[PDB]
């Protein structure tokens, strides 16, 4: 009965995120994507959840749920104590390590880091939005659904 | 007579800070903890509260004193006849920026900066992260002086 | 026919920037300093002021010109028939973020980014730190071109 | 049927290693500690395996096996495709990332990184040996069994 | 007339190297790939083999030539009337050491070093790691020029 | 009564080292430069040569003395009744390894390690790189004290 939580705002979910979801889903019996409620972003929580659900339909053991407050509480309240977090090029890994040690200290939750695929290693939700805002083509970097939804917000 | 200044907002002081204070006090004749007054820096504790929390925490350090300060750190340092800063390193420290500031501070005022890593036990606490965790009911009592922890629960009530 | 773009907000240009300009001008047939402007946040200097300070300190570089822009850097670059960015590295540079943007810029527009470390003497100055230090009286005169220093003091007073 | 491999020379196994073993054993159904054969070290492969087995006796789902050649082959030949690797203070993380991306590329094996506990974050097999060699006390940093075995090699 | 030197042992040349070669050739009038002769550096391919593998790989780059070299890189560079080095960055690059060498090379000879990150697809290959993986039957054919891969299987037989 | 140890192999001492010595001597009552020797590998200079080169370039520091040692640095430090190490940081420093050793040294012996960034001008010299560059004719005269430079050339010839 293994399980891990993949946390983020996912505003919107990128292929970097999806790659890590897929790896977590492949290595743990159960995966929960934890979507932060914290309203200043582009998509509402429902939209962000929809985009992830749309993009992970072939992952039967993954579910998507919103959450707020301490991540470790989100994880523990679901009977788990593992976080799986992706690494990309602009990741502040020092801060990730700090949070990982804090999360272990206060709640006994482990954090496993996995580098996303090289092809998806330079996209981030923020940079994708920024580039798309100014007409740049990020279609190769987002789930096809997300990409269309993004164009909708901009136009 | 040797001396160094340990700078920060300390909002609140953590055991990470205290560990470095203790090491500074052990290695310099005089240590001044310089507590930032910053009207436009958002914070939880007043300067007087922050100073008092540090004084409680450093009661066993007779050669360390706590003072408020504003503006250029190197002026604070040089005004007190010193020319050394002792700053802690923790997990999540922006060390590249620390280096930049250290080189800037040496250039503009001749002040040296000595960095000390805090003990592993206290390496992942920060003032900001302690506040955030405590705000949502997380137990950071092992990472803060007892008196600080008590005051923190007080501000959150 | 070779060429590169040297981007930044240059608010104000520093000697660290000028070092990088000089190296780009020495290695590419033409160099365009791209003064990138956020239309939704005024900096300390207006665009015309930023450009004037850069021109005055680059007058000895015949193959360098200065233009402002906004939006995607790669559009600025490609619209000038170029395909290269030269970006300086200094102490405190967020290199991981620079790498991320370089890989993104190559992906969306085929533009290459060349990084060069600025000279040690100028390696700890940044526009932001120079402004912050000068704000509180610190002497940054040796880290800025003459075209900048007193104009900076002027803005602050 | 989840599983991961924890690889190393483990010469000798430290509490930093053990902490990560325990986390991997807690989060995966099956864990294999892969002990490299590559003879220039202090302990023989049998001794290194013994020390790990001794230190992990309360981990029923962990086993210890020697291996050589490509790690991904070791992992795949056991029906797995996950590596769990620890991070400590002196870890060359850039090289770890390079190897992780290479291992994913050539064999579809994921690497999950987990930071060892702060208390065990500055011990390494090499530094423990070096310090102990010169009379320094590393007993708080090694399994009690290992520590005694180390003193035996030195004296 | 602009120019840069791309230095390495290239034992063997990888698609990471080639990507950077291509970008250099696109941005400078002349590029020289400088192939290290190093009697005490253990290696798999002879200098002539390494040069030939690079030439095969760069056949479409008319302004790039491949030459062997020994000793101080900056002398190699300056002897050919150039004063720029273009070096790739990959995952596992010791960038702090690269920076040190770049600053040293600028100091002793006035030679600039421009760094370019190789494409993400080729960011995790290195000459050493390719050899090690191939030695144990791992497939690195997607990471090497075809001719290189063929020669590599040949050396391992 | 305050004091610190400045450790290294100093083979040879560089101006980067001397910078750190001067800063330690200015901030601690006494400083001991610890010339740490590996009895199982001769460097370029014998212990007496290393010490002589350091003494000649530190003659203006009355509170600094120079001694050799081997084995655990913390034993060298504690045997002199001290509890502090001052270690320089430069470009190319393996800081993670320094941090690891600092935490280990605190753990086994209660000794504190203070890090200080050496001056930008001396930030890219290292004993090893200076030796390598000088080996192939590169001019490192501005990065080494006079007590070293020609003795270095002597060893190489
Ligand atoms: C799977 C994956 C994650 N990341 C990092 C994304 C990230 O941290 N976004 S974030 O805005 O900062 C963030 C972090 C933690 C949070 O904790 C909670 C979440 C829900 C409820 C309460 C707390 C919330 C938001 C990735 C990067 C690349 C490839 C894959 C991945
Ligand atoms: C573990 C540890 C981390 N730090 C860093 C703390 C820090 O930087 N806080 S800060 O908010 O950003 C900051 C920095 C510099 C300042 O300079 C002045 C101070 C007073 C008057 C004028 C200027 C002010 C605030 C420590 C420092 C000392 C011992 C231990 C540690
Ligand atoms: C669980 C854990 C691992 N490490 C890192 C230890 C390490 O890499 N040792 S190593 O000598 O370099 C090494 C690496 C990979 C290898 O791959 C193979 C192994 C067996 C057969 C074929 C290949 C072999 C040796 C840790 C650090 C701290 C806390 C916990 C951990
Ligand atoms: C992806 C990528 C990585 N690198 C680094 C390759 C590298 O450093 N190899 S190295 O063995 O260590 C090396 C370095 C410098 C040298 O200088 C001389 C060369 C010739 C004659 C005298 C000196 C020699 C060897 C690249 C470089 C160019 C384009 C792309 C990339």
């Amino acid at each position: 009965m293994t399980g891990a939580v993949c946390p983020g705002s996912f505003d919107p979910v990128t292929l970097g995120h999806l790659d890590v979801f897929e790896r977590a889903a492949a290595q743990f019996d159960e995966v929960i994507v934890a979507v932060l409620i914290n309203p200043a972003g582009m998509f509402t929580v429902d939209e962000r959840i929809e985009m992830i659900r749309e993009s992970t339909a072939d992952l039967p053991n993954l579910r998507v749920e919103s959450g707020q407050g301490l991540l470790v509480d989100f994880v523990r309240e679901r009977g788990l104590n593992a976080i799986v977090k992706g690494l990309r090029t602009g990741t502040d890994f020092e801060y990730e390590l700090q949070m990982a040690q804090m999360n272990k200290h206060i709640a006994g939750v482990d954090t496993f880091f996995v580098a996303t695929a090289p092809a998806y290693s330079f996209v981030s939700s923020s940079l994708a939005k920024e580039v798309a805002t100014y007409g740049g083509d990020v279609s190769a970097l987002l789930p096809a659904s997300v990409h269309q939804r993004l164009l909708g917000k901009l136009r």
